[PDB]
């Protein structure tokens, strides 16, 4: 499209970006273990909980990328988990959530990160790839197209990024090295490269400087599409009290939205958060998503 009013939108918000803009250039919202919106059992949740609303409440509001932690069962399904524990959610719930949000919101797409949280359950017959991808991504919403993902062949479709090893099914991102609390850089494809800053388990002091640090990285490599900029914003600790990612979502999140406010960037990445509501005053998701500006 050619108006900026349309990234205002929220369920639609991707509608005026043009056909070929590559979905790294693009600054998309998402959400950080996104599923955990279920545990309403208290010490589970100053813990495991890092969001409060649904799937579907979370695409209302910009999310395009979801953090999806699984695990196979002996029903040979595949759950989401927090650890060692079970959210009350399953793969197939979030897959139709995505197709209900999809069809109502056919310019929109959403990227799936689907890793293996935690170890498979003894009677499962497959292992968790073989078991994802011949009971599920042979769905048609998924997209089968690998390298530099452009928007217009996204529309529609479920982009995923896998974060599980063993696959033989191309399709979307492939599995990248990913080491454990830290910020690294490596290739995707032949055509792509990536930086994470995935820096959980860190004082706050550092946290907060490792997502300014390499968001500026970002706004300043701006215009070089094959490039993925992925950038939690998240810090789970030993919550137990006030210290729960809840508490330090209730200032990282202000913290910045603001600084995106002020910078006027024309790029961002993809902002990974927790806590996706509307409580902080400032909005992260509404300010990543508006930095899309510089596309129309
Ligand atoms: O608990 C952490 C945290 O949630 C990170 O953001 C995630 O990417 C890691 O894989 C996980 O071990």
């Amino acid at each position: 499209a050619s108006s900026v009013n349309e990234l205002e939108n929220w369920s639609k918000w991707m509608q005026p970006i043009p056909d070929s803009i590559p979905l790294a250039r693009i600054s998309i919202p998402g959400t950080h273990d996104s599923g955990t919106f279920k545990l309403q059992n208290p010490i589970k949740q100053v813990w495991g909980m890092t969001q409060e609303y649904d799937f579907r409440y979370q695409m209302d509001h910009g999310a395009r990328i979801f953090d999806i932690r699984g695990r196979l069962t002996d029903d040979n399904t595949i759950v989401l988990h927090h650890g060692p524990l079970y959210l009350y959610v399953t793969l197939h719930e979030f897959i139709n959530e995505a197709k209900q949000f999809l069809k109502d919101n056919p310019s929109e797409t959403i990227i799936m990160s689907l890793k293996k949280e935690y170890e498979d359950m003894k009677g499962a017959e497959d292992s968790f790839s073989s078991t994802f991808e011949k009971k599920y991504f042979v769905d048609p919403i998924f997209l089968k197209t690998e390298g530099n993902i452009k928007l217009g062949d996204a529309r529609g479709k479920i982009v995923l990024l896998k974060r599980y090893s063993g696959s033989n099914e191309p399709g979307g991102y492939n599995n990248f090295y990913w080491p454990d609390n830290e910020t690294f850089t490596t290739t995707v494809n032949q055509n792509a490269n990536v930086t994470v800053q995935d820096k959980y388990k860190v004082s706050y002091d550092e946290k907060v400087k490792s997502i300014k640090d390499t968001m500026d990285e970002t706004m300043n490599n701006s215009e070089d599409l094959n490039h993925l900029y992925i950038n939690f914003t998240s810090l789970s600790s030993g919550g137990t009290a006030w210290n729960s990612p809840y508490y330090y979502a209730s200032y990282i999140n202000p913290e910045i939205a603001n600084y995106i406010k002020q910078k006027n960037p024309a790029r961002v990445g993809w902002v990974i958060q927790d806590y996706i509501n509307e409580k902080w005053s400032p909005l992260l998701y509404q300010e990543v998503i508006r930095a899309n500006k510089s596309l129309i």
